[PDB]
């Protein structure tokens, strides 16, 4: 089984190559690190195995859940550090995902109210609908175009988030520029209509991505830093009208970065959306393009992943929905056995036991 090979990446040693996939789960009650998290990781935590948390606010603005836990306060990483120490213990390696959701928010989520901030004064379409504090939804509002001055703070947000993550004991950070938040609504051209130097060509549209990488490079090293894009899923109206064009040009601005810094990334993290031959050969022609470590993620199984490792399609394997309901995941994959259910219902619940740390280990 390749998926039990050891993997270097880079100083890390793995024992495996399954990793547990960055999974918003709203148990982190006014945005602080609960002890109900330290149980969560800890369940799922193997000697040598990978983990990547949930995508953690870099500032007050930057959240579009409920209950997701930030990294910008002192209060927040010395909980954090509680939950570092319990996955440390069991012998992971964990990666703070660190995030920043832009126009996909809401006037409820927002400090005083108010509005989100993006790219563009493009809302989200009534498409798609955002999950409330109480439980229904809500509409998404109009954001506030930022200017560069404004972008520059942002990006000092993930620096400083970067080493609030390292003060905690964090092995690392992973930038979450996918799935249609913030940094991916610089990056996709359905998005992105500027007219300064953040917008209009494919290379200023990778304009922003660029600068938050080197800043987190710059601040705790290139080989505590993942990357996650997403360039062809178009989840919250993101689209680009030549995915492979921007993903190609995002994983080259990735190898020149490393060049200039001396040293690798700790890996490049690609969401596929699930033709299926087409999506496999948009996965391969970016990890081939990448100078690095590749993590693959979305709709794996235990087969699907088998495949990608031996058949050389990427370096490691991210699961989520699995994940969330067999806290033993890696070693049934391991010994082949059965898997749980899953209850979306409570993906994004509050409860600190109720459909998050009560899934059974293997019987
Ligand atoms: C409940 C839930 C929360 C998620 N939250 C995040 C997140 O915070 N950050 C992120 O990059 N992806 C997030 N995703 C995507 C997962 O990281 C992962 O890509 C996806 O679940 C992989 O597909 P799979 O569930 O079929 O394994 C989330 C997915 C789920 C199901
Ligand atoms: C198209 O798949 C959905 C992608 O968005 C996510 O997975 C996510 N965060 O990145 C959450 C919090 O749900």
């Amino acid at each position: 089984n390749p998926l039990f090979s050891p993997y270097k990446m880079g100083k890390f040693n793995l024992s495996h190559r399954v990793v547990l996939a960055p999974m918003t789960r709203c148990r982190a009650l006014n945005n602080i690190p609960q002890a109900a998290l330290g149980e969560y990781y800890e369940q799922r935590a193997t000697a040598g195995g990978f983990l990547i948390t949930e995508g953690t606010m870099i500032s007050p603005t930057s959240a579009g859940f409920p209950h997701v836990p930030g990294i910008f306060t002192k209060e927040q990483v010395r909980e954090w550090k509680k939950i570092v120490d319990v996955v440390h213990a069991k012998g992971a390696v964990i990666f703070c995902q660190l995030w920043h959701v832009g126009r996909a928010s809401h006037e409820v989520y927002q400090p005083a109210g108010a509005a989100p901030i993006s790219s563009t004064e493009k809302p989200i379409s009534n498409r798609w609908r955002i999950l409330m504090p109480d439980g229904t939804h809500g509409i998404y509002p109009k954001p506030r175009a930022i200017g560069t001055y404004e972008i520059s703070q942002v990006v000092e947000d993930y620096r400083r988030s970067a080493l609030n993550a390292i003060e905690a004991g964090f092995d690392g950070i992973e930038i979450h520029g996918a799935h249609g938040y913030l940094i991916d609504q610089f990056l996709k051209d359905g998005i992105n209509d500027r007219t300064d130097e953040y917008g209009g060509s494919l290379a200023n549209r990778c304009k922003f991505i660029t600068q938050v990488v080197q800043a987190v490079v710059s601040a705790i090293g290139a080989d505590r830093v993942g990357v996650r894009v997403s360039p062809a899923i178009d989840h919250l109206d993101a689209m680009d009208s030549n995915p492979l064009s921007l993903g190609l040009a995002v994983v080259e601005r990735l190898n020149k970065i490393q060049l200039h810094s001396g040293s690798k990334l700790a890996y490049l993290h690609v969401t596929q959306p699930r033709s299926e031959e087409e999506e496999a050969r948009l996965m391969r022609t970016l990890r081939n393009a990448y100078q690095g470590t590749f993590i693959c993620s979305g709709g794996y199984t235990r087969e699907l992943g088998i495949e990608a490792v031996a058949q050389g399609d990427a370096d490691l394997v991210s699961y989520g929905r699995l994940f969330i309901s067999n806290p033993d995941l890696v070693m049934r994959i391991k010994l082949n056995a059965p898997l749980n259910k899953y209850n979306r219902k409570t993906f994004f619940t509050q409860d600190p036991v109720v459909g998050y740390t009560d899934y059974p280990f293997l019987q």
